[PDB]
């Protein structure tokens, strides 16, 4: 059961407004959205990399990438 892949640009909000997330996203867990070729390339690590890593490093990475 995970979200839809987003490419990215589609939760990439880059104009605050308090705009509406896709059907099903996940604030603390956007990065469920970014598909591999995004994860890979948004954290520089294999969305498994993220599947493995922790809560912390995944939020210091998360926020790289602005899915936080």
């Amino acid at each position: 059961p995970g979200l839809q892949i987003y490419p990215y640009e589609m939760l990439v909000v880059t104009n605050k407004g308090r705009t509406k997330l896709p059907p099903g996203v996940d604030r603390m867990r956007l990065e469920r959205h970014l598909s591999a070729e995004d994860f890979s390339r948004v954290f520089a690590m294999s969305p498994e990399e993220f599947g493995k890593l922790a809560l912390w490093k995944r939020n210091e990475l998360k926020k790289k990438a602005s899915l936080f």
